[PDB]
């Protein structure tokens, strides 16, 4: 399948930006994407891994 999502664990509380948590995944998490995905009700970081 495509990119395994992980929930961003260097991330906390709501989200509310698709690049800076895409950032932080890179760099922090060492993911490979990132962004804000809107799981309802709520925008939360997601990091993505090469699956």
């Amino acid at each position: 399948q495509r990119l395994c999502e992980k929930p961003s664990g260097t991330w906390s509380g709501v989200c509310g930006n698709n690049g800076a948590c895409r950032n932080q995944c890179i760099r922090l998490e060492k993911a490979r994407h990132g962004s804000c995905n809107y799981v309802f009700p709520a925008h939360k970081c997601i990091c993505y891994f090469p699956c």
